[PDB]
């Protein structure tokens, strides 16, 4: 994938409506289904302190950047098979854009 920088505006909303449900993304913030996200980029995967993991996200062992995250928000059981996150994927590439877009911010 070829991430290019887009909307945060709108990749806000995107994650409102569909990531929230499992994700916090402040510093400090909750774990919930799924693992907080602040500080992920740049981290490898696997690594929110105090969140249980599948071993197929922790020895996927990526380094996240905005490439390979537009490549797992695509279709994330396709780049980490045995992953435990239920969601089927942004199939836009703008909505891939947005979102990551907005991640970055929100994620700092
Ligand atoms: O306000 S934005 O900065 O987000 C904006 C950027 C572009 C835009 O063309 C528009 C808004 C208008 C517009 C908005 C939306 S919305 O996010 O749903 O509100 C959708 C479209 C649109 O033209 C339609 C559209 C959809 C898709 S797809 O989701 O991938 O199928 C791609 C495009 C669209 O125009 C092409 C496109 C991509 C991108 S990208 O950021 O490089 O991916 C920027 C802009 C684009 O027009 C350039
Ligand atoms: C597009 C919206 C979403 C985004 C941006 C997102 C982002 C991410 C990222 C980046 C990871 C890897 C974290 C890491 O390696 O530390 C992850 C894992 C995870 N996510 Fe999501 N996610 C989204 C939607 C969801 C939804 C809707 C759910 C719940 C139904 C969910 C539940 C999980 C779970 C459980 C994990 C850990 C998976 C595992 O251990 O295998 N996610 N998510």
């Amino acid at each position: 994938t070829e991430f290019k920088a887009g909307s945060a505006k709108k990749g806000a909303t995107l994650f409102k409506t569909r990531c929230l449900q499992c994700h916090t993304v402040e510093k400090g913030g909750p774990h919930k289904v799924g693992p907080n996200l602040h500080g992920i980029f740049g981290r490898h995967s696997g690594q929110a302190e105090g969140y249980s993991y599948t071993d197929a996200n922790i020895k996927k062992n990526v380094l996240w950047d905005e490439n390979n995250m537009s490549e797992y928000l695509t279709n994330p059981k396709k780049y980490i098979p045995g992953t435990k996150m239920a969601f089927g994927g942004l199939k836009k590439e703008k909505d891939r854009n947005d979102l990551i877009t907005y991640l970055k911010k929100a994620t700092e």
